[PDB]
């Protein structure tokens, strides 16, 4: 043609179309073949780009991946979808069935956590669902009272085992439970992880992404399954993690998204009337982790860093995650504008060569920055709708519009592809994947 | 809410989300429950419902509808989806696999033909297969390269053995092969058949839709099966039908259909290079039909009638049939122009009353009119979609995108309903209607 | 016939026609016939209305008004169109020109003042021209390097000498300062204006509106215009009118106004490096007006209440003015839970009756209420945009968005008028209405 | 920056500022500065663009052109604005005022015609009208009453003034008759044009557009000029210029234009019940001007031919005047096949390095092609806009769809440009210009 792009009808049709092709039945999984299971703040995601469609499916997703929660609160970042292979590590290399005494009976989970977006998912649901009048307001509330105990389960569980000293930040036993694998935030941290005897695998996400350039190495892969081992010979007892694990770092970026969280769970609290002790805990988690997040930032540019539990070091890298107290706000007032300046700059949004005003993984400017490889550089879909939906939070609708925008114009040829290069706009990784797909429902209302 | 309507884009996903929840697999039902199984003539609306979404998956609905061929041609007008219940009358009381010997191996399928809509469908998917580049176009193309010779067989069918003396005038053995199963138009030809010992059934549509106002009545049911019971008896061949049948009529629409349909075909068949005798005889059949559906028309108002084959009277009812001849043209111009006026009028389009100024199935001043039964006033979607898309082949462009603008805007509530109530714009019949969804999709381009 | 309204380009494409239509040349009329003149804060929201088509006419726009500045700093809420007629008190019943020490020169202008919205349609404009690249952008600059000097005046103006006792509130001394000329909030305070010599008059309003259950009464313009003679003979003396004005009421929702439009020039003043003395001063009036409208409120619904200067009461009264801290924030989180609540109840924006999600001038169950009658009860167009801006820039994105939508289904009647009917939709007051136009525009994008 | 494009309702609003902005009161110029006045067929595009905004005012802009028709039926090309200056040849060049015997007395106009699209404006008026309720079809039904008579005037001195010997082709006696000056179809003919005594001159048109390859050369205006010179030696008297002018072409596209005007003039006469001897009269001109059309046509081709008339020669050029034969139908079935696959082949709309798929005035790969020189090369709107309708009536309704979104996507710049470079986009000729932005709002509506 001279024109391979979709109008918003057409776009949105076609985002609905693969979001119902992706459904199990119950599960929709991240992608058909590259993650053929349901991920946990995938399945959030999903269940908000399918509440336009069904208020109904979209607490189901939502259903489906609490009845997998862990008895000590913990949402594993995956739910094994029963007979299907093609993804490695599947739950024989993780055998929590076996080992995790915590791990649920009727479902197969990994043994590690990922970001709480679970409660921005909830008050997306709810509000479609107070368009949609009587029968399918009284859906969503009724999912309110079946899960409520099970998100403050969650939030719980995030306050007090994973911020076991109070400092208001989120400690990571895994790379993988930042949902930025390969960021160039952890490579310090990756590099004091020593592999010992590891037993014989062969990688199944690259016999489907075939060009090296867009995926992990191997040897980054020999060390995400190297601290499964570590994991796996402590049974998965959060007690005693600390004392053996090789990974451990604070994770600014989920604080600030477990910040945003409690805020948002607290306010559905007020508004339904729970339990005001869970309200008051949520409104106090709020603010710690805001006030954690902002411990971290940078006093002339206000970039968050995240912090090397063993090292005892903080982590300075020039990625989107810098970026993390915009979206729970609490920073001075001209702090937070030279935080705002920074994302506008050539830095960032800013840098002359991106093909839209999208916010890179991480910066072009880096040495660390790699156009294709995964979260080294590429755009992604997941991060614009996150940023945007925060910013509107912050009142700051102009900057979130038109996020919104370059990010609907980015994804108008219909690749819905897991990232972009940021300078060519090529979609990378996966085609077809439901969190892409989801972002443009979403922007689509 | 103060307003229970979903704008386009919420609209054309909602759409998509249907289509594919309906989809079995290789087939799409016409409707989750009421209609289990693949329609002739739905197929093929649904294959332009698909087009937008993926050119692939729309070949595959004809693939599959094809594939269910019978031997001399006809297309059957359902293929039952293996193992499926809830649908009366099954293959069972229908019997074409042990009986009929033009029947398909591979297939389950009924014993009558719907009309010829699936040339349609071949243009639509064949213009998207255009805007979408060279991969896709060799997909459509290739399709004309499995199925042309099998569109051949099915218009000659018709052609040859569903008109017999050469009238330009289709055929038919049953009400259901005109698609409208209860229309007024069949009532005087229905009250001439006798059923004798018609063996025990019960029916299943009423099961579902249990308002018995929206179904045919328990009499018109036993009508409708004795006619299978005749052609059972004589094992479903052509040649012994118009012996046996006691239900024979000439069906102008469905006439009017085919000779647009041979038009669509021929001028397909000269744009990529078919063989130049089955474009002479598809251009032929074109104007054969066309004048057999003139042919028909009282002198004064262009109002097509039907033929009652066994009385040999013409059958004269107010329905939207009568507007056969603007579907195909030939009309002289003062009767056409006389045809238009009838649809512009109280007695159609301009009725008062009518929430929507779209086609109502009888007119609301008919003494047959009966508001919630099915064919016998309600408006449906395929009927607005069809003398929307024809009335542009005509070059009246306004005249049909007042039709496609009343039609989105009475399926802008979601229902996506079978019909629609004239007067009151209620949602009638099977909801999630899978026709009435591929309607809206190509509507909204 | 069927549905009388536009779709989104056709309305949009409308209201450009309008406010075109609406030009004089450098100044756009508030409506065709009953304001024929330059109104002060109408202004400003044409100025938004223009920014998506001109943004040099946007300019255009508010420096024709900072022309019209008094020496002092009040713009005045009336510039007189040279030589045009047909409006009422027209500049022969001012006098400023002979009286007023601080009025222009080039222009003919009232002598009150209006709400300080013009910051809003500045940072609009920015908006606007930071898309448009950089001739566009060198456009807006340079306006704020001439008018950036006028906008501080006009804010220290209001600041100092309308707050002359630092209660972080303004004091009007005309009920049309307010910009809601006949609102139940300034009966009480009405009802002690007893004019006495009052020059005799005809009013020019009612002849365009005859309806006379659209306007005030004629009682009432006998104290409008008696207000006048008071300021008239003081030779609008700023020092002096707290001395013999028989009108003193403290404004809280102009307050509220002001509050924001001076966080908005002070961001502005930032991101264009404007001195930070002044930067600096709006901070300090942003939350001086802030803590002053919160002091109004009441105890247990948050909902703001005016003053009476001369009786030292509070004005009790059941008006969209009572949301007035929505606006500028500042309550506590529970008292503004109280308030969210009185706004979607069913006192206002949840009224049962109402035909839109909008929010009423008076409240449908106040005794005050009629339906027709100017600012006792119709909804307007003027409160839903900036209710709707306003709770966006809180971060009620969700909120933003309802009162947008219900606004754009509202005005698809293309009617543009001045105010509607709550119950019925019927439009009143002038047809033609910029201010309406301009909402509409700003909305559709 | 990014994406310097507008949103449709941006660009209808901007389209619809335009317009409005080109008003001088009953008259809209066609352009801002370059054609300050009133042109023929412009204006009846304005009508179209103004039927969405104000069906009034788009009659209003038909009655001014129709006050300025001369004695015998001819509508001159230009009527100009009363004291307006800055375009030459103005009145006082023409003198027509003062030799012209069948001049119009209230006003002063050119003295030559230009294609009858006027039909095809009263059309879209209609259309418009029927769907805003009885006011407004009143209003539109009175301009029939009152024009109806002018119209048919129109028509016929066309048809036996322009065509004195019923060849069924308009003879003109000026290039600018036909609204393509510059063409390559007139150079032949232009090359046979020698002029004497030409009184002084000064242009200026390329004092508003000074890039002299966008506009025709001196030598050309100069001829343009002298023929200006022979209709003034005989008083633009119709039955004399046979006799004395040096150029004397038969243009096919206008006679095709003309067929398609006199079909739509006729049914528009079926109707509204005007005079059936008109509408006979229109009918037959409709078929012999659509027979001498065909006439000229290519063998091989289809395309059509304009015709010398002093030298006997038929003119074969490279033109999209070639497809005129597409506009009014006629060609046997296999000839028009050939002429759409001209169309939309290499040569013109499939050329390899257009921007746009789109109908460039001259084609590509032809001597006489020139990318930025007027009617050389450059892609018009207006031939979009006139082909995209004339589509639509012949029935091909994907392909006017195709038309129309690529004539948007042009336009989406907002530069509402006279004409584009068919390779690179640039905007060309006027800015501003009243029948790109009359287009547009058509598209949009």
């Amino acid at each position: 043609p001279h024109d391979p792009s979709f109008t918003p009808t057409q776009l949105a049709a076609r985002a609905a179309y693969l979001l119902r092709g992706n459904d199990l039945g119950t599960m929709t999984t991240a992608a058909p073949l590259l993650y053929p299971h349901m991920w946990s703040w995938d399945a959030a995601f999903v269940a908000i780009g399918l509440a336009p469609l069904s208020v109904e499916r979209a607490v189901v997703e939502l259903d489906t991946l609490l009845s997998a929660q862990w008895r000590n609160g913990m949402i594993p970042h995956i739910v094994f979808a029963n007979g299907v292979d093609g993804y490695f590590p599947g739950p024989a290399r993780w055998a929590t069935a076996t080992l995790a005494d915590n791990a649920p009976r009727n479902r197969l989970t990994s043994g590690i956590t990922q970001p709480p977006v679970h409660a921005i998912a909830v008050q997306r649901i709810l509000e479609h669902a107070r368009t949609r009048g009587r029968s399918t307001r009284a859906v969503a509330e009724a999912f309110l009272d079946r899960r409520w105990g099970d998100l403050m389960r969650w939030h719980r569980w995030l306050a007090e085992c994973r911020d076991r000293n109070e400092r208001g930040r989120i400690t990571l036993y895994h790379g993988w439970e930042s949902g930025m694998d390969n960021s160039p935030r952890w490579d310090s941290a990756y590099a004091n992880v020593v592999p010992g005897k590891l037993p014989e695998y062969q990688r199944a996400d690259n016999v489907i992404i075939t060009d090296p350039s867009q995926r992990p190495s191997d040897g980054e892969y020999d060390r995400y399954l190297w601290l499964l081992e570590e994991m796996k010979a402590v049974r998965y007892d959060d007690e005693r993690l600390p004392s053996v694990m090789s990974f451990q770092v604070e994770d600014v970026f989920f604080s600030a998204i477990f910040s945003v969280a409690c805020q948002v769970l607290a306010e559905i609290g007020e508004d339904y009337k729970r339990p005001h002790a869970d309200v008051k805990d949520l409104y106090l988690w709020a603010e710690r982790f805001r006030a954690g997040v902002v411990e971290t930032t940078d006093q002339r540019t206000g970039a968050a860093r995240d912090f090397d539990v063993l090292a005892e070091k903080w982590l300075v890298t020039e990625t989107a995650a810098q970026f993390a107290p915009l979206l729970c706000g609490g920073l001075p007032h001209d702090r937070e504008r030279a935080l705002l300046k920074l994302l506008e700059g050539p830095r960032f949004c800013g840098h002359p060569d991106l093909k839209y005003g999208l916010i890179p993984s991480t910066s072009p400017v880096s040495r660390d920055f790699r156009p294709r490889e995964y979260w080294r550089g590429p755009v992604w879909p997941v991060l614009t709708w996150l940023f945007s939906w925060c910013f509107a939070r912050r009142g700051w609708a102009e900057r979130a519009r038109l996020l919104r925008q370059e990010g609907l114009r980015q994804a108008s040829d219909g690749s819905f592809a897991e990232y972009y290069e940021p300078f060519t706009g090529e979609p990378l990784g996966s085609m077809q994947f439901s969190w892409t797909a989801a972002a443009v429902l979403d922007w689509l209302g």
